[PDB]
């Protein structure tokens, strides 16, 4: 744990630069074609600028402001779709009903899945370590990043927001997620919260919507002044169909 070994976790994904522009092409021009052409080489630009040569147990959400303004993470009204500890079934339902997740806007689709950090004096990122979030520090580029962008993309929401949860959780509401943290906190009033605590197929639901957990979403959103349904005891098929 020495140099640019020194972290504890993953270091960044390898060739990282290539694959971000590579996502930031397809996405501008194959799946979400905008009103303007946006530019490719000074959005990852901006992305590599954000976080290239620093400390990376240093990062502040102010780091990213120039990325955020270039691409915010809006979504129309009624179109949202957030979720936790549902990633797969998330993103299968919000494909089939034409929604938009937070990995479906731009910055979100470019992110999605990747590690990245750099290193003070150094114009190239840490392939051999980044920090983890809990064994070496918070304050981390990655941590930072889906801070700000799901802050961003949570303000945004307009009328009803629908998001997926797991039923096959003993707790399918963590206080402690970003969608707890973050985004539930910040969303405006006159929004419309429909939960959804979808169980693993074939098994028995491990948390309801009259249980513990939910009973802490509940009290958010009510000092948000958001409504709130809550829809559970159902699988996978059921959910999609
Ligand atoms: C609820 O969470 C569980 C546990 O994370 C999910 O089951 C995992 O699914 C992943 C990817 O399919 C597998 O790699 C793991 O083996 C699974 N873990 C367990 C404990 O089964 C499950 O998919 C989630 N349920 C829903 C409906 O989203």
């Amino acid at each position: 744990y020495s140099g640019l070994n020194r972290w504890h976790g993953a270091g960044s994904t390898a060739d990282f630069q290539k694959i971000i522009q590579e996502r930031c092409d397809t996405y501008t021009q194959t799946i979400r074609p905008g009103s303007r052409s946006r530019n490719c080489q000074a959005i990852r630009q901006a992305f590599m600028s954000a976080f290239i040569s620093k400390d990376p147990c240093k990062a502040t959400k102010e780091d990213y402001n120039s990325l955020i303004n270039l691409a915010p993470p809006t979504v129309p009204c009624g179109q949202q779709v957030f979720w936790s500890k549902t990633k797969e079934l998330a993103h299968e339902y919000a494909k089939r009903r034409r929604l938009m997740t937070l990995e479906d806007t731009l910055l979100g689709y470019l992110a999605d899945g990747l590690r990245w950090c750099g290193e003070p004096g150094s114009s190239d990122l840490n392939i051999w370590s980044c920090p983890d979030w809990r064994k070496d520090c918070r304050t981390n580029y990655l941590s930072v990043f889906w801070e700000v962008l799901s802050e961003r993309f949570a303000e945004s929401a307009c009328n009803t927001v629908r998001v997926v949860l797991n039923g096959s959780l003993e707790n399918a509401f963590d206080s402690m997620s970003i969608f707890g943290r973050v985004e539930a906190p910040n969303l405006r009033p006159q929004v419309e919260l429909e939960a959804w605590l979808v169980h693993d197929t074939g098994k028995p639901p491990s948390d309801s919507c009259s249980g513990s957990s939910i009973r802490k979403l509940k009290s958010i959103l009510d000092g948000r002044n958001v409504k709130f349904r809550c829809m559970d005891n159902l699988s996978r098929d059921q959910f999609l169909q």
